[PDB]
C-alpha cells in the first residue's frame, strides 16, 4: 500500500485499502474509515465495482437527469465520491471550513456554504436528490466569486470549481459535448 494519504498526500495514522494499494486517513476518506470490516474496500474500489456490474452506467447522461435523482445508495456514494475528489486538490484547503467575510466594497454572501458543512450534510443524509448535493457545491464557488470580485483571489474559485465539474462530468458519466 501507498504510505501516504491518498487524499491530503501526507503520513500520519493509515487505513490501507485492501484492494487498491490506496490508504487513507481516518476522516480524509469519505464516508470516514469504517470501524471493523475485514477485508475493507476505499471508495475508488467501491466505485469501480458499480461500473464493473453496470458497464452502461457509463454511457452518455443529461445533466437535468442526474441532479432529479433520488439520493439512493449508489448516487450517495457517488456525491460522497465526488466531494472527496475536490477535497483531493491541496486548494480545496480555502473552502473547507467556514468562511467569514469583512471586505471594504463587499458584502457578504446571503448563504454562506462549505466543504465541511457539505460534508455533515452527506452524513446526515440531508439531501434527497443530486440536485441538493450539486447546488450547495456551486454555491461554495459562486459565492467567492461573487465576494471577491476584482481581485485576483477569485481564480482560486474558479480553479477549484474547474475540479468539481471535471470530476461531476466523470463520476456521473455526463454526455461529452462540444
Ligand atoms: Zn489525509
Ligand atoms: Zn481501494
Ligand atoms: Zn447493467
Amino acid at each position: 500500500n501507498s504510505n501516504i494519504c491518498e487524499v491530503c498526500n501526507k503520513w500520519g495514522r493509515l487505513f490501507c485499502c485492501d484492494t487498491c494499494p490506496r490508504s487513507f486517513h481516518e476522516h480524509c476518506h469519505i464516508p470516514s474509515v469504517e470501524a471493523n470490516k475485514n477485508p475493507w474496500s476505499c471508495i475508488f474500489c467501491r466505485i469501480k465495482t458499480i461500473q464493473e456490474r453496470c458497464p452502461e452506467s457509463q454511457s452518455g447522461h443529461q445533466e437535468s437527469e442526474v441532479l432529479m435523482r433520488q439520493m439512493l445508495p449508489e448516487e450517495q456514494l457517488k456525491c460522497e465520491f465526488l466531494l472527496l475528489k475536490v477535497y483531493c486538490d491541496s486548494k480545496s484547503c480555502f473552502f473547507a471550513s467556514e468562511p467569514y467575510y469583512n471586505r471594504e466594497g463587499s458584502q457578504g454572501p446571503q448563504k454562506p456554504m462549505w466543504l465541511n458543512k457539505v460534508k455533515t450534510s452527506l452524513n446526515e443524509q440531508m439531501y434527497t436528490r443530486v440536485e441538493g448535493f450539486v447546488q450547495d457545491m456551486r454555491l461554495i464557488f459562486h459565492n467567492h466569486k461573487e465576494f471577491y470580485r476584482e481581485d485576483k483571489f477569485t481564480r482560486l474559485g474558479i480553479q477549484v470549481q474547474d475540479i468539481f465539474e471535471k470530476n461531476f462530468r466523470n463520476i456521473f458519466a455526463i454526455q461529452e459535448t462540444s
